């Protein structure tokens, strides 16, 4: 008998249950493909011979494989054994996936958590991880204490099991738009014999100048009035062009600033240019 | 009057610039193209001059903050004469090339001069968190650093090259348009669910703070070329992108912002780069699209 079982030891599987046992949890653990274990029984993991055979050994059972197909099959066999278990899923999806393990749960008694992990596997079990978690508030409120080995950042959000899924998928999309900024940033910077380690720590301490703007223009969109009290658009896209043009010269790619310029004229398009750059959630409504 | 520091230019910026050296005790000499921009400003002390030859004159330390390059040029080629044996710092947005032919201009004149960006709003210039990146001679740098820090305690010195300021500048401005639409994204994709932005935010907030560690790492990978997936696969982040993608068009909202990320990621796929890590993507970037 153990306290907490993992199903699927990929990176972030395997980080999970070192979380676990790092916090003296008794953990068992299962991989569809045998050899992901080795460092996990050496730490005090459990190998259970079978899914079904891990998701009895404990109370709270928790899933991380690649993706809503993968859960169903990992799943599908074991509606007998989890009657009775807390099943916890922080595999990726959407809501509607969510949403339709949620229903299969409850068709066969087992009380469900549907969460987001949002964090890599080398800061899981840190107190930067935030993991995100909707379904019963009781079932949460019972194991918390356990799955906060996972992160002090553990958070519930509500009843409806696919709002993790909307969280995460919308928190995910700041991270493309982050990282790919960077990542031309670095690319212009590198023309001109800039490393991108000496780049980082300036992105770093601008992007921590950008969560002010996020605030503030977050305000701006409740109230649907956006009064440039710091920029308007217009001189927002006037460095867009510079980056535009700063780009060309060193012979980089342009695509992300060119959708920046673009999505930008269409609020001026609307009249929008002495607005600030909150105004922009009007192209972010609805299809082009 | 004889001042210690000049502001021409009197936009929402440069109203906050000369706010921020009254505030640390400096006199300040004002003056904008426009009349009538100035008034809280005499209010609080500054000198309001009648020309842009008058507010030059006055100080040691002249800085300028206007639109653009060709407002920088209108401004300054009539002061030749009069900037001489002062330090004129320009903190007006523009490129590298454009940076460079003022400073081509000042050193032709003898005009010492640092060239700028201002990484704030005009609500946190003077304050401890701005952040300014300066470049020139670092002497002149270091000689008016102590006026220049009134500023923001965020001043640093970049290098002698004077189109670093704007490099570094537009690199990073690009980093605050991708983090700003996918948030605002993102807040329209969660405003169907009926979450307010001002619910959403700190979340969002909490997130691009641990996605300051991704980028630090993939800096690392960037400089060696090498990109192993310690934390999560290329073909794992585009699994991800397409639920983003669907639970936008399930919500129907706009979907040009993951479509790019896809389409970039999709380039990385077909040169057989699923199994890397995400900093593999700098190779996108290097390059205009094919
Ligand atoms: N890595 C990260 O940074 C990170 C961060 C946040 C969220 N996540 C999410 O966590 C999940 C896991 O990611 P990961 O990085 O651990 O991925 P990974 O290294 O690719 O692991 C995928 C896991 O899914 C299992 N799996 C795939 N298909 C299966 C099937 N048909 N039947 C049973 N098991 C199957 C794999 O088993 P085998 O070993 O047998 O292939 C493996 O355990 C994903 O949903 C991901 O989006 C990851
Ligand atoms: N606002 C911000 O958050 C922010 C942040 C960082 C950097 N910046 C940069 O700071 C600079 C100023 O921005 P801002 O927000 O202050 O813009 P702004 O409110 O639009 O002010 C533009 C300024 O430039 C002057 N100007 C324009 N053309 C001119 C010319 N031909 N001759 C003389 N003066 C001229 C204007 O004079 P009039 O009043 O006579 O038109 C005004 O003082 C821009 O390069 C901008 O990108 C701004
Ligand atoms: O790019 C900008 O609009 C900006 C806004 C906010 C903070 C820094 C820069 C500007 F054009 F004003 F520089
Ligand atoms: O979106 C992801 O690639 C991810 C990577 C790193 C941190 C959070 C999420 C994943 F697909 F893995 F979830
Ligand atoms: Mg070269
Ligand atoms: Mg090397």
């Amino acid at each position: 008998d153990t306290d907490v079982t993992v199903l699927g030891l990929g990176l972030m599987g395997q980080a999970l249950a070192g979380a676990f046992l790092k916090d003296g949890h008794a953990t068992t653990v299962w991989n569809r493909s045998e050899g992901k274990a080795g460092q996990l029984a050496e730490q005090g993991a459990v190998l259970a011979s079978s899914a079904r055979d891990a998701a009895e050994a404990s109370p709270l059972v928790v899933v991380c494989v690649s993706d809503h197909a993968a859960v169903r099959a990992v799943l599908d066999p074991l509606g007998d054994v989890l009657a009775g278990r807390v099943l916890v899923n922080l595999t990726s999806g959407t809501s509607e996936q969510a949403r339709a393990t949620a229903e299969w749960a409850a068709e066969r008694g087992i009380t469900y958590l549907d969460g987001a992990i949002m964090a890599i596997p080398q800061v899981v079990g840190t107190a930067d991880a935030f993991l995100l978690y909707s379904g019963p508030e009781a079932a949460y409120e019972a194991h918390e204490p356990t799955l906060r080995s996972l992160g002090a950042g553990t958070t519930y959000l509500g009843a409806d099991h696919g709002l993790s899924s909307l969280y995460d998928v919308a928190l995910l999309g700041i991270m493309w738009g982050t990282l790919n900024s960077f990542l031309h940033g670095a690319a212009l910077l590198g023309t001109a014999k800039v490393e991108a380690t000496t780049f980082a720590p300036f992105a770093n301490r601008w992007i921590e100048a950008v969560t002010g703007f996020v605030s503030a223009y977050a305000g701006q969109v409740d109230q649907g009035a956006y009064p440039a009290l710091d920029a308007t658009i217009d001189t927002h896209v006037a460095t867009v062009d510079h980056l535009i043009h700063e780009s060309e010269a060193a012979g980089v790619n342009t695509e992300l600033p060119r959708l920046v310029r673009t999505l930008a004229d269409r609020a001026l398009a609307g009249g929008q240019g002495g607005l600030g750059y909150a105004a922009m959630i009007e192209q972010f409504r609805s299809p082009s």
